[PDB]
């Protein structure tokens, strides 16, 4: 006896991943970039840069 | 010689062969196909397609 055509159904699922990357800031840069330690001193501008 | 064996016409006879296939269809299909188990709702006119 012959064979009827066959049909197939299949589901598949994802996988979960991430990518981590740390990035730090010193205690003094937090002052300089913020804007508290800057004042009318040409040195402070250089350190800000 | 003037005899019988002058045959140079061996015979070739046909043989019959065939092919088959199976094409089953479900019971709920032809119901909608022939419009027998059908109603005016948008749903039954979608399953028919």
């Amino acid at each position: 006896p012959a064979d009827q055509p066959v049909h197939n159904y299949m589901i598949k699922r994802l996988d979960r991943r991430s990518l981590n990357a740390a990035f730090s800031i010193a205690v003094e840069a937090l002052g300089l970039i913020s804007g508290e330690n800057l004042d009318g001193t040409h040195i402070s501008s250089a350190m800000r840069l």
